[PDB]
C-alpha cells in the first residue's frame, strides 16, 4: 500500500494518479527469479529484449519508448550501469540485491529529470526483517546459487544489514555481491544510514564488471515536516576483451514535503556528476558532467477529487536549461470508481557517444516528450480493475545522419497505447491480469518501430493447498519487427507472437526450512526477442532458504 517513487516521500498508492505496481520480496521468493529482468517483465507496460540467456545485454522498453526512455533508480538514485550508454540495462544487476520494485508508469521528469519518460522502475535495497537466513539453489545449465544474509539490532536505535550471494550459471554468467547497511535513530524523529556495496562479474569474447555504490543520507521524519539529504557515490569498471568503460557518479539531493490540508507540498533540488575515464564508450577524452535540478510537487484531495502536480527546471552544463511539468486531476464520481486525467512533459538528455563519440554532435539539444493519459479505475464485484489510455508523442529525437556522418536532433514518434489490469480472488485463487496494446511509430515516415510487442497479455494465478504454495506465470509476447543482421542490407524481419508458462512451487519442511521448485517455460517453446539470439528452453529449479 505505501510507496515513495512518487514524490520521494511515503504515500499511499491510491494516492498516486498514475498506474503504479509494487513488487514484494514476498513476490521475488514465489516467482523464483533468478534475475531483475523476470521480475520487470511480469509488471504492465514492460517489454525486455535480451540477446539469449541471463547475463546478456538486454533493453527495457517501457510503453513503446525507446530503451533510454525508461529512468531506472536504485534506492531513488539513477542507476549508475545506466550512465556511459545512457540507457538503462539491468541484466548484470544482481537479483539478490533487490528487496522492493515500485514502477510507476507514465512521466516523472518533474521530478526526477532525465530518462523518466515510459515510467521509472525504482529498485530498492533496504529490508525491515531481522534475523539470520541461508539459501541455497541448483538449476538447468549448471545453474548454481548461495546467499547468506543478516540483520540485527546493535544496541537500541542502530541496525546493521549484511549480505553475500554467489550465483553462477554456464551457457556463462557468473555474479558475486557483497552488501552492508547502518541504519541509526538519532531520535524518533531523526534517523540516518551508510550502505555499501558491490559485484563481480563475468559474462562470456568477455565481459568483466564490476561496481560498487555507497550511499549516506539524514532523514527526518516528523508528523508534519519530512525532510531527506541523501549522498551517493557508485564507481564502475567495465571490461570487454581490450576495452575499459570506466564512470563515477556522485549524487547529492535535498528535500522537503510538508503535509498540509488533505495532502502535501514538496520540494527539493538535486545535483548529479559523472566524470568518465578518456576512451570509455568509443569517446577520446575524459568527461566530467554536472546537472542541477529543482522541483516542487504537490498533492491535494477536495471533496470528490484529487489532483497532483510537479515541476522541474534541470541546468545541464551541456544543454543548459530545461524545464519539464506535469498535473493529474481525479475524480470519484461514484464511491470505489475513478475517472483520472493527466498531461506531462519530460526528456532525455543526450549521451556521451551522441555528443563526444566519432559522430558526435556537441550541440544536440534534449529529446522530448508529450504525453496524455485518460483512465477510469474500479472496485466492482470484489474485482480491482483499472484501464487506460495514453498518447505519446516524442520530438527531437537524437538520430544519425548517414550524409553528414553526425548526430542531429529531428525524428518524432507518436506511441497510442492501451493498459487494462485487474486483480481478483476466485475462492482460494489469486489472481493478476494486465493487458497492454502499444502501436509505437515513428510519427514521420508512419511506419511501426522495431523491436518492440504490439501486444501482451500476462497472467499470474496463485493459490495454496496442503501447505504447497503453487504459482503460475501466463505470458503471450505479441508479434515484434526486428532487422537481421546476418545479411546485408539488413532487412526489416517478423517474429510470430508465443505464449509462455511457468510453473512453481514452494513447500515449508519445518518452520525454520522451505524448500521450492520451478519450471520455467514449461513447453520448451523456442522463441527469440532478438533476432538471432536462442532463449532459454525449458529449465529446472530447485532451491531453499533455513530461517533462523
Ligand atoms: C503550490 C504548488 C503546487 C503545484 C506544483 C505542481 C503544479 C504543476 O502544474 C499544475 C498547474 O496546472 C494545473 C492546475 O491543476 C492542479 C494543480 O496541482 C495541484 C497540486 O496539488
Ligand atoms: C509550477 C507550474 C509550472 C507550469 C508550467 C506551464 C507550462 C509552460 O507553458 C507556458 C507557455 O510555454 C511556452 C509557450 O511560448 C514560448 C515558447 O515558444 C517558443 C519556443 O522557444
Ligand atoms: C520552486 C521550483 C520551480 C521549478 C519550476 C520550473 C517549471 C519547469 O518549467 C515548466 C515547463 O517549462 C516550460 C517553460 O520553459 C521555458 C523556460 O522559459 C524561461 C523563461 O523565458
Ligand atoms: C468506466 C467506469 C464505469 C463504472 C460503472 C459503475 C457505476 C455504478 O456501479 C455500482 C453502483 O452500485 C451497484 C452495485 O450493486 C449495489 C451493491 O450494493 C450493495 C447494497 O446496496
Ligand atoms: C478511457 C480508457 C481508454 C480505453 C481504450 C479502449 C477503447 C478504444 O476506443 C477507441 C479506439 O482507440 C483507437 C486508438 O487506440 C489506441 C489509443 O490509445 C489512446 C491514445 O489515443
Ligand atoms: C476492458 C474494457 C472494459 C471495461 C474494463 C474492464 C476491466 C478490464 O479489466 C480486464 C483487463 O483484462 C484484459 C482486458 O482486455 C480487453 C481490453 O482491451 C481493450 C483494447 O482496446
Ligand atoms: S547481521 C550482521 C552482524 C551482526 C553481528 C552479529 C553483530 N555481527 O558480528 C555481524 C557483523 C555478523
Ligand atoms: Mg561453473
Ligand atoms: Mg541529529
Ligand atoms: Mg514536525
Ligand atoms: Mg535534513
Ligand atoms: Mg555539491
Ligand atoms: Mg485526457
Ligand atoms: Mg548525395
Ligand atoms: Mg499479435
Ligand atoms: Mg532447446
Amino acid at each position: 500500500t505505501l510507496v515513495v517513487t512518487a514524490n520521494r516521500f511515503e504515500q499511499p498508492r491510491s494516492t498516486v494518479l498514475a498506474p503504479t505496481t509494487v513488487v514484494t520480496r514476498q513476490d521475488i521468493d514465489r516467482w523464483q527469479s533468478t534475475s531483475v529482468n523476470d521480475v520487470l517483465r511480469r509488471l504492465p507496460g514492460v517489454d525486455i529484449t535480451q540477446n539469449g540467456g541471463s547475463g546478456q545485454l538486454s533493453s527495457i522498453f517501457i510503453r513503446g519508448t525507446n530503451a533510454s526512455h525508461v529512468l531506472v533508480l536504485i534506492d531513488g538514485v539513477r542507476l549508475n550501469l545506466a550512465g556511459v550508454s545512457g540507457s538503462a540495462d539491468l541484466s548484470q544487476f544482481p537479483i539478490a540485491l533487490v528487496q522492493r520494485v515500485e514502477y510507476i508508469r507514465g512521466p516523472r521528469s518533474a521530478v526526477y529529470g532525465s530518462d523518466a519518460i515510459g515510467g521509472v522502475v525504482n529498485i530498492i535495497t533496504t529490508r525491515d526483517e531481522p534475523g539470520t537466513e541461508i539459501s541455497a539453489g541448483w538449476g538447468s545449465n549448471s545453474y548454481q546459487n548461495y546467499d547468506v544474509s543478516c540483520q540485527q539490532q546493535l544496541g537500541d536505535k542502530t541496525r546493521v544489514t549484511l549480505l553475500g550471494d554467489y550465483a553462477h550459471t554456464h551457457g556463462g554468467f557468473l555474479s558475486k555481491t557483497l552488501y552492508g547497511a547502518l541504519e541509526h535513530n538519532f531520535t524518533d524523529a531523526w534517523s540516518g544510514f551508510v550502505r555499501g556495496y558491490g559485484y563481480d562479474n563475468r559474462t562470456n569474447d568477455t565481459r568483466k564488471l564490476y561496481s560498487q555504490s555507497w550511499d549516506a543520507g539524514l532523514r527526518y521524519n516528523g508528523e508534519l515536516i519530512k525532510s531527506q539529504l541523501i549522498t551517493s557515490y557508485s564507481h564502475s569498471k567495465d571490461y570487454n576483451y581490450a576495452t575499459l568503460d570506466e564512470m563515477k557518479q556522485y549524487t547529492v539531493q535535498w528535500a522537503n514535503n510538508v503535509i498540509v490540508g488533505h495532502g502535501s507540498i514538496g520540494a527539493g533540488v538535486d545535483w548529479q556528476k559523472q566524470t568518465t575515464t578518456p576512451g570509455t564508450g568509443y569517446v577520446e577524452d575524459g568527461y566530467d558532467q554536472r546537472n542541477t535540478g529543482i522541483y516542487l510537487t504537490g498533492l491535494q484531495q477536495v471533496g470528490d477529487f484529487t489532483f497532483e502536480g510537479a515541476a522541474r527546471s534541470d541546468d545541464n552544463s551541456q544543454f543548459g536549461r530545461h524545464g519539464t511539468w506535469q498535473t493529474s486531476a481525479g475524480w470519484e464520481f461514484i464511491e470505489g470508481y475513478r475517472f483520472i486525467a493527466s498531461y506531462g512533459t519530460s526528456y532525455k538528455a543526450p549521451n556521451l557517444g551522441q555528443l563526444y563519440g566519432f559522430y558526435g554532435n556537441p550541440n544536440l539539444d534534449p529529446e522530448k516528450s508529450k504525453q496524455w493519459e485518460g483512465a477510469f479505475e474500479g472496485l466492482t464485484a470484489g474485482v480491482n480493475w483499472r484501464i487506460s489510455g495514453y498518447r505519446n508523442d516524442v520530438s527531437d529525437l537524437i538520430d544519425y545522419d548517414d550524409h553528414t556522418l553526425k548526430y542531429y536532433n529531428e525524428g518524432k514518434a507518436r506511441i497510442k497505447g492501451v493498459e487494462a489490469t485487474a486483480n481478483f480472488d476466485t475462492g482460494p485463487l489469486t489472481h493478476t491480469v494486465s493487458y497492454d496494446y502499444v502501436d509505437a511509430r515513428n510519427a514521420i515516415t508512419d511506419t511501426p518501430l522495431l523491436r518492440r510487442a504490439k501486444q501482451q497479455v500476462k497472467y499470474q494465478l496463485d493459490w495454496q493447498l496442503y501447505d504447497f504454495d503453487w504459482g503460475i506465470t501466463y505470458q503471450y509476447l505479441g508479434t515484434r519487427y526486428d532487422k537481421d543482421y546476418s545479411s546485408y542490407p539488413y532487412q526489416t524481419v517478423k517474429m510470430g507472437g508465443v505464449s509462455l508458462w511457468d510453473l512453481a512451487v514452494a513447500y515449508p519442511v519445518t518452520s525454520h526450512l522451505t524448500v521450492r521448485g520451478k519450471i520455467a517455460n514449461l513447453f520448451d517453446k523456442d522463441y527469440e526477442t532478438v533476432y538471432g539470439y536462442q532463449t532459454a528452453g525449458r529449465e529446472y529449479t530447485l532451491s531453499g532458504s533455513y530461517t533462523f
